[PDB]
């Protein structure tokens, strides 16, 4: 089905992205780790310690359930309930002294846009990231692509009170049309809400635009410089020649198109390959 193909494609993107930035022995902090479904990806890269934090105790309880049911992994796994975006990370990790900070990489998958609810939250998130990371370390992940959002919004007339687009498996519905009223520009980079539906995945949940230019300029303020901004389509097209034979048999077959090449085709292509982008930054200097 389209949704199964989308999940496999996005899982492949995460495999490639994690492998790109993680090295053997690294300590990884995963913000908004949800139910902790990427442990095997980090294990393949040879990490020494995974620290996952999520605001939901139901999610962490599930992540712990899932972790405890695995095997004799070669790495330590720490799973913590805490708010990675709205509060100092020190709050969440005070009672987990086994964490080894500063860490080598910070990851955040399909979640960092929640930090753009307000400027205060965006900045608190970035301060948490840089305080956690070694100089030279990387911050990477996957977000909705503001540039694709802007393209779709630029095709919506101002008469539409709640700008919306979608297909048989996903939909985006903006809370307001202030973008269109303001000359096709958001009135603020923060708090620009839209509800997101994805079949059997996200149940019409409010989230916020993450305008990439603002993310990048704020990250620079906190000492992080851009490493990667490729949309999922371009990232996959560039990385697939080196990855076809590295994927598991099941993931490779899942990516196989009707023409014998790899990727997504059919209705999942827009939400899987255009709606999201990769990001990465490197911490190049200390922040006072
Ligand atoms: C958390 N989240 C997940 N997605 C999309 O949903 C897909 C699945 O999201 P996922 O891999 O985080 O969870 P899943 O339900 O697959 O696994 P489980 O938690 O282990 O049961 C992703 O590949 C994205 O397409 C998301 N899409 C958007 N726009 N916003 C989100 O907050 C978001
Ligand atoms: N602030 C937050 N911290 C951690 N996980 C989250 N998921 C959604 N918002 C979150």
């Amino acid at each position: 089905s389209p949704i199964i193909k989308l999940r496999n494609f996005n899982n492949a993107i995460k495999y490639i992205l994690i492998d790109k930035f993680t090295r053997a022995g690294d300590v990884v902090l995963e913000l908004a780790c949800g139910k902790g479904g990427d442990l095997r990806k980090y294990g393949a890269a040879g990490i020494s310690q995974f620290i996952g934090i999520d605001i939901s105790n139901a999610s962490i309880t599930e992540a712990l359930k899932r972790y405890h049911s695995m095997k004799n992994l070669e790495y330590q796994v720490i799973l913590i309930t805490g708010d990675c975006f709205g509060e100092s990370l020190g709050v969440a990790v005070e009672s987990f002294p086994e964490c080894r900070f500063p860490c080598d990489i910070v990851s955040c998958q399909f979640a960092l846009h929640y930090a753009f609810e307000t400027e205060e939250k965006a900045r608190r998130m970035l301060l948490n990231v840089v305080k956690s990371l070694k100089i030279g370390g990387y911050f990477f992940g996957t977000i909705p692509d503001s540039e694709f959002i802007r393209y779709k919004m630029n095709k919506i007339p101002e008469s539409v009170e709640k700008p919306s687009w979608g297909n048989s498996i996903y939909k985006v519905t903006f809370s307001n049309n202030e973008y269109q009223k303001n000359g096709n520009e958001f009135p603020s980079p923060f708090g620009q809400m839209y509800t997101f539906w994805l079949e059997d995945a996200i149940d019409n949940v409010p989230e916020y635009v993450i305008p990439f230019e603002s993310f990048r300029s704020l990250a620079d303020e906190y000492g992080m410089e851009l490493e990667l901004q490729k949309g999922f389509n371009e990232f996959f097209v560039e990385e697939i020649p080196n990855w076809v034979n590295r994927f598991s048999p099941k993931m490779r077959e899942g990516l196989k198109r009707s023409d014998g090449r790899y990727g997504v085709e059919g209705v999942e292509k827009e939400p899987a390959a255009y709606f999201y982008t990769t990001f990465a930054f490197r911490k190049v200097r200390d922040y006072q």
